[PDB]
């Protein structure tokens, strides 16, 4: 199936380009190259945007 | 490092492997940017694809 | 939903990474940021491995 | 370019918290390393004395 990861936590948006999500919540991750913030596509709200990687976890 | 930009025009692209996208949108520059062209994440669906630099700045 | 990528030709695996797929399947790019190979995940198949990248185009 | 590595030995990830692998399978690297694995699509920190180039 597609590959995910889960939210270990809430996280609540701070800036114009991270993405919020809550805990459990399964994000498909499409950049992980830049460090520790990664460009992720949420499979519950569809939208995109920066996460913090120590946030999530491989599903 | 994350680098994201921001179109500054509407552009409705030539072929699929080219991202179509609207003003605003935001757009996560991948690779290599010494050509006219840049491989982008958009910001507001999620989709991969090449765009024209000329239609972005720094966000 | 799950952001995916549609292959425009047919690909026949020749190595021990990478990928065989057939016109029209729908992929997972799983990382993009190397160039002329990306890593793709088949939502069709469940293989991984390498893929030219100029065979896909976002779906 | 892709940089493929190969395990070494099995790991088992306690939690499912970094990639858990068995011996002789393939991961790109993108101590501890991000890596996809080439056998189930995952991705996940690995640790690199486990690998070897492929
Ligand atoms: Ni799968
Ligand atoms: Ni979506």
């Amino acid at each position: 199936g597609v590959t995910t990861f889960v939210a270990l936590y809430d996280y609540e948006s701070r800036t114009e380009t991270d993405l919020s999500f809550k805990k459990g919540e399964r994000l498909q991750i499409v950049n992980n190259t830049e460090g520790d913030w990664w460009l992720a596509h949420s499979l519950s709200t569809g939208q995109t945007g920066y996460i913090p990687s120590n946030y999530v976890a491989p599903s």
